[PDB]
């Protein structure tokens, strides 16, 4: 599923991501924009053989099981394919664990490089939330 | 689809029903509870041969086409089957026309008999909206 901007903001709020760990909804929408362009089915293989999955490009090295990342963990206790669903529940629940792991949203390199410090409220501007 | 209470409140808000024609979200959720028990696929045949469709039990006599209600109109310009979808957009758009037709939410007899004048805010109590 390719979400619209306000549609994704609303789904994230529905699943309790807004202001989670102190990160406003615009931060999460910005991260999703630059990680996946709002496409739930986005995947990207990393040089080390792990893969990033879904709307927030959650990585198989630590967070989900894909059966093809030797030595990796599965800290969200889910198959990585669950992160590609039209329903964002699994991605949100896992993102909550990631953002709680110590470095906040810096775990998302694209958030650090493209969202951090910017006018992230623009990402929810105009949305009925 | 059978919605949860807060899940439906959120979907209705997403589609601009909250405070539409002055009717708060709890009024709409209450109406859906007693019209369909939150089931998008609900149908009910009336004695006159028309049928009520969907989460808000919208009637084929005036609002949608089902091909089997002689003399009826289709003022929402949709097949009645569109009112049974998991996505509530068509039901919301049509409900906006119904509630604007002169009698407000009294068009929903179950709203008049079971929601009107009651503590309708209870229907959205606790919801992250
Ligand atoms: C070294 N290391 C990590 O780097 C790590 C982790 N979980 C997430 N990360 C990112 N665990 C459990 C870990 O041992
Ligand atoms: C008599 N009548 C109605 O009763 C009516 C209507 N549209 C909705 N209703 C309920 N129209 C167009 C109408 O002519
Ligand atoms: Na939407
Ligand atoms: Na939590
Ligand atoms: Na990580
Ligand atoms: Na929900
Ligand atoms: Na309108
Ligand atoms: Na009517």
């Amino acid at each position: 599923k390719v979400f619209g901007r306000c549609e994704l903001a609303a789904a994230m709020k529905r699943h309790g991501l807004d202001n989670y760990r102190g990160y406003s909804l615009g931060n999460w929408v910005c991260a999703a924009k630059f990680e996946s362009n709002f496409n739930t089915q986005a995947t990207n293989r990393n040089t080390d053989g792990s893969t990033d999955y879904g709307i927030l490009q959650i990585n198989s090295r630590w967070w989900c099981n894909d059966g093809r990342t030797p030595g990796s963990r599965n800290l969200c206790n889910i198959p990585c394919s669950a992160l590609l669903s039209s329903d964002i529940t699994a991605s949100v629940n896992c993102a909550k664990k990631i953002v709680s792991d110590g470095n906040g949203m810096n775990a998302w390199v694209a958030w650090r490089n493209r969202c951090k410090g910017t006018d992230v409220q623009a990402w929810i501007r105009g949305c009925r939330l």
